[PDB]
């Protein structure tokens, strides 16, 4: 079906799709990326900074519009209201909660460093519960993490081993 497949019998990370003027961006597997944009320079440095991130979380419950923004809130002044903001928190560490603002007078991109607490917890019988930021139109994404990650004054480096 396409998939612009790339050298060295690798998938490339970008596609310009073709079946409606899409730019869908997946890795070399076939689990889908919920989400749009058309008409946009959405190469592979564009996306595999997008493919860091788990991107929508559970949507059951928000609540508690306490603990508030923790270090900055970025208008995008840009014809980008996502990819100005993408390398604006991932040039840093601590975005976790992330999302752009979509109310309708201005816009404006939220930067929750961490909180206390996301979960209260073979101990399968257990799942997280991090949306507690606010009830409006803008909807939070999470920066999936895995590398190079701080929280509250305490350092972590991906040592391996």
């Amino acid at each position: 079906a396409g998939l612009q497949c790339d050298q060295n019998g690798q998938y490339r990370a970008s596609q310009k799709d073709r079946g409606s003027g899409k730019a869908f961006c997946v890795d070399g597997e076939g689990r889908r990326l919920p989400w749009w944009e058309t008409e946009a320079p959405l190469e592979d440095s564009q996306c595999l900074m997008m493919q860091k991130f788990e991107k929508v979380p559970e949507s059951k419950v928000i609540f508690d519009a306490n603990a508030p923004v923790a270090v900055r809130s970025k208008v995008p002044d840009s014809e980008f209201p996502v990819m100005q903001c993408l390398t604006d928190c991932t040039e840093d560490e601590a975005c976790s909660f992330f999302t752009v603002s979509t109310t309708e007078p201005e816009i404006s991109c939220d930067f929750y460093a961490w909180t206390s607490d996301n979960v209260a917890c073979g101990s399968l019988r257990c799942q997280v519960k991090v949306r507690s930021h606010g009830q409006d139109s803008p909807a939070v994404y999470l920066k999936k993490g895995q590398g190079s990650t701080t929280t509250l004054q305490k350092r972590f480096e991906p040592t391996g081993f």
